């Protein structure tokens, strides 16, 4: 019904953690989009007690804030029984899908148009690196039978970076019949890329 | 500040589609799970114009909820230009991070210690196969170093599997480390195991 602002330091964690490993480069990323659109989704908590709440979700948004310095955050409380916090605790992040390769270098063509913004510009903005911006977009350059592979999942970003060299539509779809078939990986692919272009 | 109840029917995904791949397999767990705990997270929509809204984030929220019959949804609503609302919605989806195979495993363990479930009632509960739930607690049994590769992601969930069956911790850590520094896949991984039970 009603967001609420809450302090930032009166926040526990889920006591049974659903998440064990919070990679910084990531969640710095997110603390930096927070300071530009500020935090669109507000965190889900409990009371655990008498003016302290337990997180339900959102322990990237509590802890990228946190570096931001901001003093209180956005939640919802929803009363919940300390079986019920844990297992919608697990839930919410057991039901998380992220953006295939892709999609992820789609965006980041949009965000290309839409800011009219340089390659550097993106890294900048979004706080990852010129390298992985670039080697991202990169892949929309492939031809369309392995884009579509990348958003079927069937290989990796980094299979999909070695058929880029190639330059041979025919010879790399070639291959990725062989990657997905043979059931290759990253190094017998670059491998494979080199005896091709050597010979 | 205010949750809002808006309907389902006149609610348009974003137009610069963040997602272009929707694995219904996930969407159902989510309207399956969504009927047991309800929606925990309220979908972000702007107004797209007179009584329709535009999705920023939380499209599998809403096509769960249509497959379940819903006739409104909780929202939060931003007022945002065209280009703010494509921006965020693509940012909210780029900081997305997923479980790590090992913490689905953890978190699968602690819901049936909490309801005291059997793995039958697991898959049935969260909308995934028995094979799935067991096939994934079972990585809990191999020893520790394998199961910080897999948080680490160093290592895939099918080449850890394989490492199962060989029963012996020192054979299983030799191998994950031929598997990290030679950069094996899951099919020369599982090769290598058998080579070794036959020997």
């Amino acid at each position: 019904e009603e967001v609420r602002h809450i302090p930032v330091k009166s926040i526990i964690p889920n006591r049974f953690q659903p998440r064990t490993m919070f990679d910084e480069e990531k969640i710095d990323e997110l603390a930096l989009t927070i300071r530009t659109h500020g935090i669109i989704q507000p965190i889900v908590v409990r009371e655990c007690g008498n003016g302290r709440f337990e997180i339900i979700a959102g322990e990237r948004r509590w802890r990228a804030v946190q570096k931001l310095g901001w003093t209180e955050i956005p939640a919802i409380i929803k009363n919940l029984n300390d079986k019920e916090t844990a297992s919608v605790a697990l839930i919410e992040n057991l039901q998380r899908e992220e953006l295939t390769p892709i999609e992820e270098a789609m965006a980041y063509a949009k965000l290309i148009e839409l800011h009219d913004l340089t390659q550097e510009a993106l890294a900048q903005r979004l706080g990852k690196g010129q390298s992985t911006i670039a080697n991202k977009l990169r892949l929309l350059k492939l031809p369309q039978e392995v884009q579509e592979a990348l958003l079927q999942r069937a290989i990796t970003e980094r299979h999909a970076r070695a058929l880029i060299a190639l330059k041979d539509k025919e010879k790399q779809l070639k291959l990725l019949q062989e990657i997905i078939d043979k059931q290759l990986n990253v190094k017998q692919t670059e491998d494979r890329v080199l005896k091709l272009l050597e010979a």
